[PDB]
RNA sequence: GAAACUUAAAACCGUGUUGCACUGCAACCCGGAAUUCUUGCACGUCG
């Protein structure tokens, strides 16, 4: 569906954000966990070190 | 022959360490395995 955001209260506007990114990147797949937990993130596997400085 | 106590009196007693020497001792790791880890833009709004 093209994303309609639910409400007019900033509390359900706040409850749609953080269920999209927990559906869309919660994919791992652990095998004896909730499937919703920071453990099942893919961006653990994405390493970002910082810059030199400058 | 019938009649008159081999009787009376007298502690099996006195003295004397079941005592002298002798380590409940010698040898022995409270030791071997285990990430204070997983997710997160110092950012949004301008008569």
């Amino acid at each position: 569906q093209p994303v309609r955001v639910p409400g007019h209260q900033t509390r359900e506007h706040r409850q749609y954000g953080e269920r999209f990114e927990r559906k869309e990147l919660r994919k791992s797949g652990r095998p004896n966990t909730r499937p919703q937990d920071a453990v099942n993130d893919l961006f653990q596997a994405i390493r970002v070190t910082d810059s030199p400085a400058l």
